[PDB]
């Protein structure tokens, strides 16, 4: 597999938030049928577009499998991917403004 | 005046939260008549006791003036105090479990 290192694994509050979730989560992002709790503050720290509270639906041909990988990256976990998973992740990171992930994907390609 | 340096002034997410507030705040702490918005996640990072979402009232003979100083410290601002303000701040930090502030107060005394 391909491994993408996350530059967020050593922010002390991001670490704490990763251990807590779903506790204290104020955001619920909905992807087709699947539900993802998150901390609006953590999201704001990586992308102004994503820093919003409450429930909302993501609709742009982004799969739950791809969104789960983007969300782990944001919470400081390295991501490990199969070959055909890189391009959909890059496209999701572009559309949602997560610049650090977009560039990691384009590097591994 | 006496100055207490805060050890939180360089956590990148705490800095961002300090610039945002009251935006994205999920907690409202009520002190007599006065209202203080906060991020439950930031509070959890300094004291397990304070890491809770929603509205709640603080009642323990803690003044709004003293609570405002404790909250600024938690968000990374140094605090500047008059002589008779140190002991009430120390007592508030003891009761709410903010250990870093309790010890800074006892040092300046």
């Amino acid at each position: 597999p391909i491994r993408l290192p996350s530059p967020y694994g050593s922010d002390r509050l991001v670490q704490l938030a990763a251990r807590l979730r779903p506790a204290l989560c104020d955001t619920l992002i909905t992807v087709g049928s699947q539900e993802f709790p998150a901390h609006s503050l953590v999201l704001a720290g990586v992308s102004q577009q994503l820093g919003r509270r409450g429930q909302w639906a993501l609709g742009e041909g982004i799969s739950p499998s791809t969104f789960a990988q983007l969300l782990n990256f944001v919470y400081g976990e390295s991501v490990e991917l199969q070959p055909g998973e890189l391009r959909p992740l890059q496209e999701a990171a572009r559309a949602l403004g997560v610049q650090s992930l977009e560039e990691a994907c384009w590097r591994a390609r």
